[PDB]
């Protein structure tokens, strides 16, 4: 049907889902296309239109480099943009239950992709299942990534930094001002994302400007305190300048640098983003969030430590094998096409790839902590993966949770350990980074595809995620399920998610994280 929004009318399309119907509005604009003089600037308000805007298909995805490491492989290509790339990419999608709901809780998705890639139109971010099954309204948006989204010149409005985060914020505002018209409750909005998406959600919890645009938060495999999540003002400057040189835009006047960069084609900017860093890693985030003094008013770690953040409930979690996915993008001896049994020497070279500017002592300390074998040919293969996963995702997430809960709010932590039966990647990579997503969005609820055990697991996660959003408590109260306990700094209880048996456990990776959280920061 047609919904009247603050800026004009929009037309959706009906979709058949599980013997029912969901109304989708794909591609609603929420900001002025950031083209020309508007490139690198915070998103500007949109101008009211007349006629009926047709939101019947996904809009353009934002400019970004694509993963070409495995042409023709679904494992990597399922994450690549499935929509035309373009600077004109500030659009959002809405899925609403049918018949129209009266005051439905709203779930807003923020995709990940290291702040360099990603898009809301991916097959695995389809919100129709959630709308259909739990009667919630699902919203997702495209936000600028890479240099076009995070290039920074602190203090300069021509390129202030964090533009992609402000894109996200403008979309949350759109929901605040328009979701009622779709039958949604702007007072019951839960943000949820994965990877850089999760890091973005955690930053919205810290940004005063986002405080009133949402109720609760869900962080899947990511938080701002991850080593790859925030670019230092130092790195940012060197990077903006390196990009300038590489494009022949170096100028005495910094604003002239930007004007120059505003004449380059999106491709020239994308082509040179990779080289702005002397030596990067398969986890490098060339252009990401920075302390801009606007969206972020101080180093986020300080804000977290001193309780300066939105007080509300949070649901946080990570996957069993967060690090494996990155091993095949640079680690010697690794390949998705063999068991990747590596040697001590390869493990050591591996650390060089993942910890480039780290002292020799720092790398030895990582090896000492992870090589105290408990024989087996895959010891080193498994150790490098845990090293990358604990350092980059698991430990930062736990620390974030512990620090956040220390200020009074209920927090729930999960450990996702189920390996999709349809995973394209080899078994040795295990429960990979990004592969709990399809379960959260309820893809396994669709029988035409996944085992029965997977349908049941996805059905529970969906119910838990929905109950969290609506009631702030991730329980599944009807089918004699394990109760999900609150996570406290003392006992640190967490729930495991799998098909076998869900369990309550305590102090995840206790020994490993003491190393990363307490010691490693010093080297
Ligand atoms: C800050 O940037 C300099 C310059 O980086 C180089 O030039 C850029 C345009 C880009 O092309 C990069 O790939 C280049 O590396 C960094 O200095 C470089 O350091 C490396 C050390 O391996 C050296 O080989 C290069 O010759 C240096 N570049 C030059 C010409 O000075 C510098 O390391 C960066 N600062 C940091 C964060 O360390
Ligand atoms: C697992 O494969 C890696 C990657 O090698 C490539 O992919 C293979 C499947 C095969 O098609 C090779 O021809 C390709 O080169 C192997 O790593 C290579 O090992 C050789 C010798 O040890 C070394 O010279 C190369 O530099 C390595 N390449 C990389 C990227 O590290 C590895 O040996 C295989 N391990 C097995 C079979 O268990
Ligand atoms: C929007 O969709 C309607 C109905 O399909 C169509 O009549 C109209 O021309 C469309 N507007 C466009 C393509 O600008
Ligand atoms: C939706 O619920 C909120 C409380 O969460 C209430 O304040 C608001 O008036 C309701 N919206 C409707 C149905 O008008
Ligand atoms: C609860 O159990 C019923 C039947 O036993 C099943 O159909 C349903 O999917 C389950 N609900 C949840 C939320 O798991
Ligand atoms: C980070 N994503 C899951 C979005 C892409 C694959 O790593
Ligand atoms: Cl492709
Ligand atoms: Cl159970």
């Amino acid at each position: 049907i047609i919904i009247a929004t603050k800026n004009g009318k929009v037309r959706g399309m009906q979709l058949t889902v599980f013997g029912g119907t969901v109304t989708a509005f794909l591609g609603i604009p929420y900001a002025q296309p950031p083209l020309g003089r508007l490139r690198f600037k915070k998103p500007q308000s949109l101008t009211k239109w007349s006629d009926i805007w047709n939101a019947t298909k996904y809009a353009n995805s934002c400019c970004q480099n694509i993963d070409q490491s495995f042409p023709g492989f679904h494992g990597s290509e399922m994450w690549n943009p499935n929509t035309d790339l373009s600077e004109d990419c500030l659009y959002l999608n809405v899925w609403i239950p049918a018949p129209k709901p009266k005051n439905a809780t709203v779930l807003i998705w923020i995709y990940g992709g290291g702040f360099q890639t990603g898009t809301s139109s991916l097959h695995v971010y389809d919100g129709k299942f959630l709308a259909r099954v739990e009667r919630v309204i699902v919203v997702s948006m495209n936000y600028r990534v890479g240099a076009l989204g995070f290039l920074a010149l602190p203090g300069n409005p021509e390129a202030p930094g964090n533009m992609g985060l402000f894109d996200q914020q403008l979309a949350l505002q759109w929901v605040q001002k328009n979701i009622a018209a779709f039958g949604g409750n702007p007072k019951s909005v839960t943000l949820f994302g994965e990877s850089a998406g999760a890091a973005s959600v955690s930053l919205h919890l810290l940004s005063p400007g986002s405080h009133s645009l949402f109720t609760r938060a869900i962080l899947q495999s990511g938080s701002f305190n991850a080593p790859w999540a925030v670019t230092s003002l130092y790195e940012a400057r060197n990077r903006t300048l390196n990009l300038a040189k590489l494009t022949g835009c170096s100028r005495e006047n910094e604003t002239e640098i930007i004007k120059c960069l505003r004449n380059k084609d999106p491709q020239e900017i994308l082509l040179n983003e990779a080289f702005v860093v002397p030596y990067g890693t398969p986890l490098s985030v060339n252009f990401g969030p920075t302390v801009d003094g606007d969206f972020l008013t101080d180093m986020p770690d300080i804000l977290l430590e001193l309780g300066q953040f939105k007080k509300t409930q949070i649901l946080v979690g990570v996957n069993k094998d967060e690090g494996t996915a990155f091993l095949v993008y640079g680690a010697p001896g690794f390949s998705k096409d063999n068991n990747s049994i590596i040697t001590r020497k390869e493990f050591q070279e591996g650390l060089k790839i993942f910890f480039p500017g780290v002292s020799e002592f720092g790398k030895e300390s990582i090896l000492f902590h992870y090589t105290d074998w408990v024989q087996r040919p895959e010891n080193y293969r498994e150790a490098l993966g845990d090293v990358v996963g604990d350092y980059n995702f698991i430990c930062p997430a736990l620390e974030f949770t512990k620090k956040f809960s220390e200020w009074g709010n209920n927090a729930f932590f999960y450990y996702f350990e189920h390996r999709s039966s349809k995973l394209p990647w080899p078994e040795w990579m295990g429960v990979m980074h990004g592969y709990e997503i399809e379960f959260v969005f309820g893809l396994p609820l669709e029988r035409r595809d996944y085992t029965k055990a997977e349908e049941i697991l996805s059905r529970s996660i969906v119910k838990r995620w929905a109950n969290f959003a609506k009631y702030g408590n991730p329980q599944e109260t009807q089918n004699q399920s394990t109760s999900w306990p609150v996570f406290k700094s003392t006992e640190q209880k967490y729930l495991t998610l799998n098909t076998e048996s869900t369990r309550i456990m305590t102090k995840l990776r206790a020994q490993q994280c003491r190393f990363w959280t307490s010691f490693f920061p010093k080297v």
